[PDB]
């Protein structure tokens, strides 16, 4: 997980071609401090933790794994004019990592002060695992006067990521007919559902509930959640009780299961009275249910914690997924279970209130 992004970014540091195959499964020469510094500099954070670097590492790992899952490298080999694409890839991965995991009264400074909201760009590109294409939601591309293409956002304008790549990649992908710059504010329900099921790696798209209007921001948040618990990053959703959260991942799980009538979404209401024993019991029972579902259907269940902040056991809600442990026993990485939690924001009342 820490190796492959290191192998790519070490060669990305000094501008060099990468047409030679990578992932040799053996450790090439590498030193601790050089890779540590390289991960530090390209992350954006000036004072990052170790968890943030781990999160960036797993995100790059999962993104490169998606890249090798598709046949883009093989198509580059067989078409013989597709290189330099990986440079645009890696630049965009830095961009979405900066969109993902670089956060930032005198006592709510760490908690209430939220430097980033949903009123920020979400340029989202995924290499789907079920198919051999790529999909884009949440951003637009526009050509510039220096021969390159810049990224712009809806409702405003922005000049992020100047000087990305040349025109040969654009010509190649236009030959491959991949949906670049598709605006989802004027697309019908069937096509948006097809794109969503293409992105989540879901086969045989079936409508679970037509009444669930699925906006562009809904693409962004659903795919962010799925990406978060695909790459292994803990899923904590800092949305107010106003925002629709339970319905969101209920819809996600309903699509994920497809047509089975088993129990795939376990909704645990977290609450002030949630003693730690409550949490371990619920997680263990849902973990046995996860064994059953994975063994019988090759299907992944989800354990969703509602308002997982009012309890005094938020550390219990943290250990189950940050370091993969429940009540002091190492949870099984093979088991198969997506544990997500929804944490309420922090803000004082208005003084008159």
């Amino acid at each position: 997980a820490f190796q492959r992004p290191y192998q790519y970014l070490k060669r990305f540091h000094q501008q060099q071609n990468l047409d030679t195959f990578q992932y040799e499964k053996g450790s090439v020469e590498g030193s601790p401090e050089e890779c540590l510094q390289h991960f530090l500099i390209y992350c954006g954070l000036i004072n990052p933790s170790w968890s943030e670097l781990r999160n960036f590492a797993w995100f790059l790992n999962c993104q490169l794994k998606d890249c090798e899952a598709s046949i883009f490298c093989k198509s580059a080999f067989t078409g013989d004019t597709l290189r330099g694409f990986k440079n645009f890839v890696v630049t965009f991965m830095i961009l979405m990592a900066r969109d993902f995991a670089t956060p930032t009264e005198e006592d709510l400074a760490p908690f209430s002060l939220r430097k980033r909201w949903e009123s920020e760009p979400h340029p989202y590109v995924f290499f789907n695992g079920d198919h051999m294409t790529m999909t884009f939601i949440g951003f637009h591309l526009e050509t510039n006067n220096n021969g390159y293409v810049d990224a712009i956002n809806p409702s405003n304008g922005k000049v992020i990521k100047k000087d990305v790549m040349t025109k040969e990649l654009f010509d190649g992908l236009r030959l491959q007919r991949v949906p670049f710059n598709i605006d989802f504010d004027n697309l019908p329900r069937y096509e948006k559902l097809e794109r969503l099921c293409l992105a989540l790696g879901i086969e045989w798209p079936i409508d679970p509930d037509e009444t669930y209007e699925l906006t562009t921001d809904n693409m962004l948040k659903i795919l962010a959640i799925e990406m978060r618990f695909r790459c292994g990053i803990p899923v904590i959703i800092m949305g107010e009780t106003g925002c629709g959260k339970t319905r969101l991942i209920k819809f996600l799980s309903d699509l994920k299961r497809g047509s089975v009538e088993a129990e795939t979404m376990k909704l645990v209401k977290v609450h002030g009275g949630t003693t730690p024993s409550m949490i371990y019991s619920k997680v263990k029972e849902a973990e046995r249910t996860a064994f059953s579902n994975k063994a019988q259907h090759k299907l992944d269940t989800i354990l969703f914690f509602d308002e997982a902040n009012t309890t005094e056991a938020v550390s219990c809600i943290k250990e189950i997924l940050c370091d993969r442990t429940v009540d002091g026993e190492h949870l099984h990485e093979d088991s198969g279970l997506h544990i997500i939690a929804a944490c309420n924001p922090y803000r004082k009342h208005s003084q008159e209130m």
